């Protein structure tokens, strides 16, 4: 809705000048944790080196009498823990919940020179934007935070589904999307308990019999791809519930990665190794972007590269891959041979 | 489209109150008639009480010569028949049609407070329901008919799945979606195998004998539907299965629908309402896990782990959604009630 | 989006009067040929009848070298081959690019009257279609061009993909659009192997039970085909399947270009002879589609009132609507035998 | 962008129901007040008796060391004081600025149910209304307040102006807007300086036959124009700003007047002598409402139809004719002279 | 519309970065030569130091039989001639004409590097500004432009005026519009007797008891028009201007016409002659008493809040943002005015 002219200006007085381009960094997986219980938050500074991403969870799965406790935990971890490396993100309350004002305005108050992306929940429309927009900017002047911190918007409504556009249009702050595949289908009235992977009721009946299961996620996923990407945003997939289904989930996260997804949300430890291993960049797409910025060595011009012309859309691309894949080969030699750095 | 405080006013004066949220029935069996054939009319008591809507058919398989009788035929069962828990539906013919005009006026006009829904053939655009609510909220001030009737949209061109999001939000008399399967695939142009998919859809796997993969022609459309629907307030419904005689292909079609998000299904044939009623139901065994979410968190809010799989508020609130349907659910079928827990 | 008082317009005082409807023509395969190669442009008139459509390619795959070599031998080669039934398409360079406009100028210039649809590369937004319209208009008045040159877009884009209704209503010049599996996968970050179209890993793992849990896989792009068809019908153009890049794997070929048709797809691109006959077999008309429009046609001998036919009613727009599918039917019969031996004329 | 279905939802579980008409009562005069000012605060409660709606001034005019003195002047005459049938406005400070979230927050917790409407400055766009939206559910629903806070909009921007509409509808909060002469003449270039009225260099020049007359025009005709038009579209009220120059009563009620005539329902008074001005111009005409119980009159159930002199009535003309009328009715308990014309 | 993220990319490989913000320079005339005669192209170099913009035209008012003698007149004056603080523009001919095509190509190809701003004609819609927006990035790539050359929309229908706002937005070359009244009145069907405006558009006044003849109190024309197109220019970024006043000999109603467009917040007009060079450098010039007066409201609000009496007159934070506006032109064009920046001070 708002003219480009007026879209990168800061929304009050002392706040950090709004980004232009999407910071690039790993972020294959996306380490929620439960900030309320005290033996989990000592083994974090060990975990946050294991993961890309590690996000404090206010919202849903924490008790209802442990929502206060779990903001002081974030805030007392986050205020002791250097997390080097690793982006510091927290999921806080839906927008019409008791906590939610306190969520944000304490923890920008102590930590928001640590918060890179926060996490709203259950976005039903650009309004919702609107509202952290605004009221980010103004607790970014009073606290004199430095940087910017973006907005990652929870894709779990059926609302939210329609208003994708819009949503995705709302902010410069906008850092991507995250499907919500056990709320989205209680929205949508999708018939299931399961959260993640197929149904042994959703098929095709071959003719006279085999059985050949069909994926229920696909129109979601190719919607919050082609909009994200469109936008210059992150399409991320959510949670996998089934723990111990190791196989299932690998599948999962898979499918997500192959239609485009950035990453996708691990809720144990065990699930940490398979969202880096599927969501690394693939080598090949990493190997062609080193010869287009090597055909275009300064970003600009026309070159051609196997009968394909390479453009500054295609540079710029090819950069935020190959930046990328730098900083996943400083965190894995094994990877670091593959690149080629 | 109309500003909310204009939204919610009534077209005509004398017509009444717009609604403001549906009503709450189980509708997952839309059985059709044919209004003109006597004895299929003398036996609509009885099949009254197996279904949970009954639609009375003026359009396709209607001849041109039965409409007229198809019209009265239908305002005569309307009059002389106790539905109770069953909501009575019509399909008018068609809006460019030489048959509509008298078609809502004269069910209107004898059993206007009879009637829950109508169901309109070939809703294009917006445009097509402002037409059918100005029209409606004219008749109904006219004989003060007491309760809003609604609208039905049943979904049969590529155009109207374009324009899904601007139909869904063009009236509150709006109730929900049909989709014409036969008829939007041969607007797009699909090949089928009437109203269900088609052997030759699927993918090969890579280069002995080479695996086929076979894949969902609906899936685009049907999940298209559902999001549009829900979130304006409004049900999706699968339309004809035409296949009578492959009644295994129906009941899995139907439940792909089911699980997506659609309400309920047509019922062309007798065969088929025992399985949109079974399909169209939430499943014992996932009624049965259900029920174990709700017990693992009373509150609705927190953690459990369940067969090694998580749950939250978000899992909760599928549960929810489960166990209030199957409970609705068995207040009318008895039988169904003592599969769960009664 | 012009109002429908200014869409039907020209653009140019000058310029033929936009068309109103399609062209009714077979358009089952697009066969594509590089116009720089000499001994490809001395063949042209007989493959010219073994394809619906002839695409001049002046794009990806031509060297930076032959792009002033490729636009004349393509300008050559199109005036002096009578194409009798075949349509003649050109895909020319980017819009961004340093050759866009001499290709577009120079061919109208030489050839305007003979070419039927000029393919835009790389479309993202309804931008790209004014633009197209506007310069296409000017040039026309400029040569006399007696029949306006249709504009077909070719989907390359994340961007394309969520701009389909605005680009899809651009322009009454808008002939349809074509997916490009391998640039849009590209742009979207999507996997895939074999020069685009499809992923074994991409499937539907089955729950536990045995040791060995069946794998089902699943078609990438049925979101985008899909999307594709419903944006295309819904304002009376046509889809079409891409460049299927596996040219060596021919039962996949047919497995991809027969998805595309059963979703609605009008045709599909050739990129070498073997996939010629592959495009049109699969994409031939449904002989039941063509015996119930002529029923249709039949049962209203001039287009007028209402009638019924297997219990569905029928109007002046079915008519018109079986008219297109009997007329294409017979095109199409004159080069494809089993068509010919199955509903015949 | 809302659906109508979800439109007229709390924000917030607590915050009140929405409302889904606009409070119908007297809104002739708006009297702006520095609540920093102590001689000022002293003598609010009998200035409330005088006027229909008071409104604490935050913004313009307020130096910046001077904010949140006024700030808590404001929160202390608001607890001290009974408006009656006064209603209570206040102008927060701008939402990019250091003080509008404690301005809010503070304003809401200790006089929030006797607030009935804040006026937002400088308004851009419906994000804008979003965000107000939100934080009032929040704050109401934290404090238990009891009836919603309305929104009323200042169009002092081009901007605003173009997205006029979309402010219009951005929530069920939405109570009307005021023209802010001074700050929309800055936004525009236009090159006066005058807070609201006339200039003498615009006009048409006659055609040349001895000296060409020069017949002055008005500036302010097509943004009146359309902010009457959006609003009652709406179902919002619009409003004339401030009339600076104090001293030129006969300026003063001619600018006042042509609001009126053109559709808005008050105007601000910044003086004691723009009270008189704003509420003898401002009142109902005595032939509308003189139309208006008739209306009420031919169709006791408020529905059906009926036909007035010519013209057929439904219900919404029924819904605006009890409006005038309450509204007259209400003007009557306080002023004699009216009650006798208004026929009560 | 485009979204932001993709609205500051170049169109074509190679072309120069889109601006994000317009060039501050005085814009107070636009003064229109026909580039075909001899007798003007020699004095160009001396009246290009009277003007704030000279601006070469190709479209009205240039023959049939001229057009290419125009075009390429246009490109000797500018290859040749040294323009230090004047802007260059020039209109093309429309869209829709066999000439527009050479026009811009040409242009672009010899003298695009001296081009600040194109005026195109009748822009009736966004679509207008895409082509002209992609086409003159490619020539720009061809003919490696430093810096891109602006769009300035010129309204003469009222499909253009219906969407006003759609153009203003469809580019970040564009520039602002200009009304063209007479053809704007044609589209219309309004009746004129110069642009200008109609003595017999008035209100007649009632009748009073002891007059010979009612008053009538005569209306202008353009005010809806111009009030429209100063808010949608002015919330995109944009200035608006007032087009040609063809009366050229009426020196009077010139003024007062520009005076309304001034006061209204137009940023300049258009010269058709000579004679109105100095009505429009001096009606767009803001007055020397007013620049004196807001330099003392400046001063009497450092921190630019709160309330202060000058001269008896009340101020506060909005009419110091008004002299700010003022006071800003004032240092602007005291930079291209010698005796305004005498009168000015600073």
């Amino acid at each position: 809705m708002k003219l480009p002219i007026h879209f990168y200006k800061p929304l009050a007085a002392g706040a950090p000048q709004p980004i232009r381009e999407l910071p690039v960094r790993p972020e294959r997986v996306i380490h929620f944790f439960p900030p309320h219980v005290e033996k989990i938050r000592a083994r974090i500074p060990e975990v946050a080196k294991q993961v890309d991403v590690l996000c404090g969870n206010l919202e849903d799965a924490i008790p209802i009498d442990a929502k206060e406790a779990a903001r002081a935990g974030f805030i007392e971890v986050a205020r002791n823990t250097d997390f080097g490396d690793t982006a510091l993100w927290v999921r806080v309350n839906a927008l019409n919940s008791p906590w939610v004002l306190d969520d944000i305005a304490d923890i920008v108050a102590t930590v928001g020179n640590k918060l890179d992306v926060m996490m709203i929940p259950k976005v039903e429309g650009p309004w919702d934007i609107h509202f952290v927009d605004q009221y980010l900017a103004l607790l970014e002047a009073k606290h004199q935070i430095q940087k910017p911190i973006l907005i990652h918007a929870l894709l779990e409504t059926a609302q939210g589904m329609m208003n994708l556009e819009a949503i995705a249009g709302a902010s410069p702050r906008m850092h991507g999307f995250s499907l919500g595949p056990a709320d989205l289908a209680a929205s949508r009235g999708m018939k299931t308990t399961r959260v993640g992977g197929g149904h042994p009721f959703y098929g095709v009946l071959a003719d006279p019999r085999p059985f050949y299961q069909q994926d229920l996620w696909h129109y979601t996923i190719a919607r919050m791809v082609d909009v994200a990407v469109a936008h210059g945003l992150r399409a991320f997939y959510g949670p996998f519930g089934d723990i111990k289904d190791e196989a299932a989930c690998e599948a999962q996260f898979r499918n997500a990665f192959l239609l485009g997804c950035t990453g996708a949300w691990s809720l144990a430890p065990n699930q940490i190794p398979i969202a880096k291993r599927v969501f690394s960049p693939d080598v090949n797409e990493v190997l062609f972007a080193k010869r287009i910025l090597d055909a275009m060595p300064d970003g600009s011009g026309v070159a051609m590269i196997d009968g394909k012309m390479q453009d500054d859309a295609t540079w710029k691309q090819a950069k935020v891959i190959v930046d990328l894949a730098r900083m996943i080969a400083k965190k894995d030699p094994e990877l670091a041979q593959a690149y080629g750095f």
